[PDB]
């Protein structure tokens, strides 16, 4: 079988940490098995342009390997040249990059798989952390004492605990839930949250979480917010100038969902006029984020408030071992012919839902 | 009574934040309170050098103290201070009180801080410290900034705190709250060194496993943090030695006192390997001279640096804390109640 494997280069990181799977040049530790295997394996970074070594080798894929940090386009077009194509595998979470609609609305026989489960507490952890470096003011403590300096009170004056803030999240699917009950023993004032159906009642309890029925209620009560809901048409542009104007002045807000739920010129100019104390997060649009983003040089009044990073959070080392273990798990699934792949993982099966 | 309040000059940022009480200029937004009563209030920065503070000693009945901005209670102070009856600590830490004189003079002086009421504040420094560290937070955020975008570079050196062994060198109020936030991460395990056991039940709770030395906890631990006071067994505990016990690659943490490691040695293991990561906001000497080699120092990668200067407990949550735990041990005093919490006491009377 012919497997293409999309990844990037990770040039000399590759080579200073072997962990480091989800590259081209680690083919997530899958090489050696696949060729002990009889299959043929194309690796590459090259997913742009109809001269694509991706697309050179599309015509008699019968396997692709995508990854959301590098995600290659399995577009309609795509698919139509991709005659023996059987089965997409992302080796991560997030299918966005793959038109499953038109996989699903042809009723063409691909399987398409990702490896659920696998980002949700890399993600969880990240946006906790990224909360609490906004909320007690980190960033420009951190680049204080690396400047050489040393004024606390020039700190101190926007530093606060995370105790005793009211926390909502958009959305409390695996992701807006983990990151709940990691924000339990910090003691909130209260935990809340807005999504489409309601958590079960045991599971608000578990995490003192009381549902809010609309967003516009909910980000008004909340100190501290964090969107962690898919985009969708309901999520499209949420954070703007017009909701924005309806948290807490002086609110701190962190996305690690998608970059397009805000509307990035928005944020910037909240965050620039105290509407927001803070925001943070890894994700952008578009991605990756030019030179030029908003979200770059944006500061608060103090010159702080920006907590951003690289789209990085679901690509940890330990993130990365889950999603190469569990590629090669709906690898051998596939081969075997035995199709048994754990039934959370499957998007599209033979192109049914 | 006559009232001497030291702390320090905020400058511009007293006026940006009114929450912001610790300082000379926002005198613990306690003037108006103390004035109400009847009392005399003086307030200086001046501590060093016939400073302020020296003019006010001989006749103050009740000096207040920040930690932050220690004024040294020494010796020749407490012979100067002729009315002293009370000295507060406007926040946690007595270091800068000399109680072993005050002690031994038969003086009736009280000395009391606000026992609590830096303990959140800390515990989530250190927990933030952590993630920082371990999710190699520090150089992805300078990315960013710096107009970049290499995820591989950041990715290469980032794991989740969730499967990892994390050690807790004390267990007290701050090491304990600590211990409390990490159980939801779902560590790999959660250890300590103490003096004392944690009672069972609150063991129990945070799912902690006690290790009988110092040497095997680090051993066996990917996060150390230090959450001790220093004495004896804990100055220069963190040296050379002790660090290369540590599991190669390991974070580290010190949000206790600078002095429990030794400077150089934890540059140096950071620079080698032995640790993957260092932070906290403690210092010694402190506040941190420019050169100190805390402020530079960097794992192999350019990162593994999450230092701040020292304000994990200077929030302005703890600050609100801070002001009226100093209203109510002063209205003890005032009332002639001295109806103390009793956590708050470091010597009634003289005494222990």
């Amino acid at each position: 079988a012919k497997i293409v494997l999309v990844l990037y280069d990770a040039g000399k990181h590759a080579a200073d940490e072997e962990k480091l799977y989800g590259c081209t040049e680690n083919k997530l530790g899958i090489a050696n098995w696949l060729k002990d295997q009889g299959h043929e394996l194309i690796t590459t970074s090259d997913k742009e342009g109809g001269n694509s070594v991706l697309d050179q080798h599309i015509p008699d894929a019968d396997i692709i390997i995508t990854t959301p940090f590098h995600p290659a386009y399995i577009t309609k077009e795509r698919i139509d040249k991709a005659k023996k194509l059987k089965l997409v595998v992302v080796a991560g979470v997030g299918s966005d990059h793959i038109d499953l609609d038109y996989i699903n609305q042809t009723g063409k026989k691909i399987s398409v798989l990702e490896v659920t489960g696998s980002n949700v507490v890399s993600v969880a952890e990240h946006v906790v952390m990224t909360m609490l470096v906004l909320v007690r003011n980190f960033v420009p403590a951190h680049e204080q004492i690396i400047n050489h300096d040393w004024e606390v009170a020039a700190i101190a004056k926007d530093a606060y605990d995370i105790e005793g803030k009211t926390i909502a999240t958009i959305g409390a699917g695996r992701i807006g839930y983990r990151v709940l009950e990691r924000l339990v023993p910090f003691n909130p004032k209260e935990l809340l949250y807005y999504d489409y159906q309601a958590l079960p009642k045991d599971a608000e309890e578990k995490v003192g979480a009381r549902r809010v029925e609309n967003i516009e209620e909910l980000v008004a009560q909340a100190d501290i917010v964090t969107v962690n809901a898919p985009l969708h048409a309901g999520t499209k542009g949420l954070i703007n100038k017009e909701l924005l104007s309806k948290f807490k002045k002086g609110a701190w807000l962190v996305n690690t969902a998608r970059g397009a739920i805000c509307v990035a010129e928005d944020v910037a100019a909240a965050l620039e006029s105290g509407q927001l104390r803070g925001y943070g997060g890894d994700v952008w649009f578009p991605q990756p984020a030019p030179k030029d983003h908003p979200w770059r040089d944006m500061r608060n009044k103090y010159g702080a408030g920006n907590a951003m990073t690289p789209h990085y959070s679901g690509t940890t080392l330990d993130a990365q071992t889950r999603y190469a273990q569990g590629t090669v798990n709906i690898l051998e699934s596939f081969f075997t012919g035995k199709f048994d792949y754990r039934p959370q993982d499957i998007i599209l099966l033979n192109g049914e839902y």
